[PDB]
């Protein structure tokens, strides 16, 4: 029923726009782009996050028209943070596809000005839909300060993701370069997993598990104080690592050409001979055809059933953390969640 | 001097915060590193009119004591519309291909930076200025309403970007034709002359300007002191008045100005609905018009040249020195319309002062 109630909470932020002291003529001109921006951006992908809140906030309750209404609209504002963090990714790495259509920012109408914008009125629209539907809940300030801090959190896993092999975090920013371009380079001291859960429980954890599960719980009157916030962000930590390295998994099985520390990387730099090590930094972060296979190459090398073994024993050390919860209802939603991931 | 010397407190509040997520030692030296200068490198070295109209209205409001933690809640606020102007200024140089800003490279060109890291950047400098609001303000009354004013101006300023991004665009004018979500192709921007009036700029100008620039920093102030009253619609009207004013400006300093005066070097190549281009246009030949229509909006020196020589041409500084004369007087006569002494003092003192800065 999460899909049926979309229009409502996209209607409700543009029929705000539309309040605004403007021309007719050019009110409409916005309602068009803007309907677009939400429909061709929030609409498409596994809904993960979405339905997670309402999973939780059903399982935790044990339910009204009004409850349901406030429970899909922090669903969606998830979605509409999704749909912000994917459109501005895409400018940021120069993306080409992306839930097999084409990159918002790519298209001759929108180009990288106008994604820019959009990523900033996708992210302020969650906050005007929460106000609209939780401004006289007591959860409403806790829920606004939750998207707030996750999102924080996002943008700095981002920042570490992006910059993590760059010549700045190597051993000052020179303000005085704008000429010389750093070639992408390897740097062998941050190729390890310590660095990796920093960057993904950052970039991932937070606002795809912990994010959606409080509001939930949030939404349900579980107060702040209680212990079980803990557990559940400690959850989310280890599911967002899982989450991400199965990401990894999927994009080999762009990240080879685009610099990108992955698991892959960290477990064939591990299990390889020295001759290898050489082999990967001549070859990675490199958009050639040949660069690329040979990376490719040693990947099947080193063998695919090194992350099979890593998903099995991770998804037992997350099974093992969900029962110490002691919550029935949160428990089987996690349990559901955690099979349901790759598949949506 | 005062809010100008609270600058750390408040960047080093935000540092802080990050330096609490759980984090490596060297990871978390690197990003305190590169987090400083985002803050010091974009929040330093305006003319902070924004800022001072916050600490002013909050003083004057009424005359009463404010004890030193009260200060540091409304220098908070100061300094959070200067974070939002430095988020706006970052975005803008992005989407604009900016050279300069305050004298300085655009942060986006800095070969450590590039656009990717901006992007992300602009979301950082945003989000910052809540997480400062929650700080110090978290247990006021005021709290709410104050994000929520934040939020909202940010919003309308966001709608206003799109129009002076967009106005002249395929879009606008086909407004028949769907967006091809298939084309990944633009064709040449060209001006659209049913798009060339006042009534337009107003909406566009308005919405990118008047609203953060004035109404946000007063509204703060106000909210702030303890005050729902219906002085704030006169004060948003007000806001209107001077956004237009500053902007109209702001246009005039792009073809007329100094760039080592201003800080920077744009309109007439990036196609833009300028205030000089609408007073030529309603003030020219027909001859002129075509040739306006054939050299706006080009990147060639040439090209900007014609119309460089047509606002010469036309003495389209004596035409702004006459608006500027008129929109003055019409906004202290409204400003006079108020019935409240205080806001009465910083806004004519705000006026006086919106093009030098102090
Ligand atoms: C929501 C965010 C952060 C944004 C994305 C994109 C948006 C809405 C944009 C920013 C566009 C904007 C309003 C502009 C820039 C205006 C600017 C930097 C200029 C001039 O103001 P002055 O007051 O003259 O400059 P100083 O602050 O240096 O005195
Ligand atoms: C604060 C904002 C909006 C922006 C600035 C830039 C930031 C922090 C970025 C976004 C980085 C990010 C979290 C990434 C992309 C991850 C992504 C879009 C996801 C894949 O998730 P799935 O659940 O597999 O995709 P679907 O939603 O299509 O199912
Ligand atoms: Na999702």
């Amino acid at each position: 029923f999460f899909r049926n109630m979309y229009d409502k909470y996209r209607d409700a932020f543009l029929s705000h726009l539309n309040e605004y002291s403007l021309e007719e003529e050019i009110k409409e001109h916005i309602s068009k782009y803007y309907k677009l921006l939400f429909d061709y951006n929030c609409l498409g992908g596994k809904n993960n996050r979405g339905i997670l809140v309402i999973l939780i906030y059903e399982y935790v309750k044990n339910i009204n028209s009004s409850e349901w209404e406030k429970a899909a609209c922090l669903a969606w504002c998830i979605e509409i943070l999704q749909a912000a963090f994917l459109v501005a990714d895409d400018i940021m790495d120069k993306g080409e596809m992306r839930r097999n259509k084409y990159c918002w920012y790519l298209l001759k109408d929108v180009e990288t000005k106008n994604a820019v914008n959009d990523v900033l009125l996708l992210y302020n629209s969650i906050y005007k839909l929460i106000e609209i539907y939780l401004r006289n809940e007591s959860c409403y300030v806790d829920v606004i300060a939750t998207f707030r801090d996750a999102t924080l959190k996002t943008i700095i896993g981002q920042h570490l993701d992006t910059n993590i092999f760059s010549d700045k975090y190597s051993d000052e920013i020179d303000v005085n370069n704008i000429n010389v371009p750093e070639q992408p380079v390897i740097d062998i001291n941050m190729i390890n997993f310590g660095v990796y859960k920093n960057i993904v429980i950052h970039k991932t954890a937070y606002y795809s598990f912990f994010l959606p599960i409080v509001c939930g719980m949030l939404l349900a009157g579980i107060a702040v104080d209680n212990l079980i916030y803990k557990k559940i962000e400690d959850i989310s930590m280890l599911m967002g690592e899982y989450f991400q390295i199965h990401d990894d998994y999927l994009d080999i099985f762009s990240d080879i050409q685009n610099n990108k520390l992955t698991w892959p990387l960290i477990k064939t730099f591990e299990l390889c001979s020295e001759p290898d090590k050489i082999k990967i930094v001549k070859n990675y972060g490199k958009n050639n055809l040949a660069c690329v296979k040979v990376i490719d190459s040693l990947y099947e090398q080193y063998k695919r059933k090194h992350y099979e073994s890593y998903e099995k024993a991770q998804k037992a050390k997350i099974l093992s953390a969900i029962n110490e919860l002691h919550h029935e209802g949160i428990e089987y939603v996690l349990k559901y969640l955690l099979e349901i991931l790759f598949t949506g």
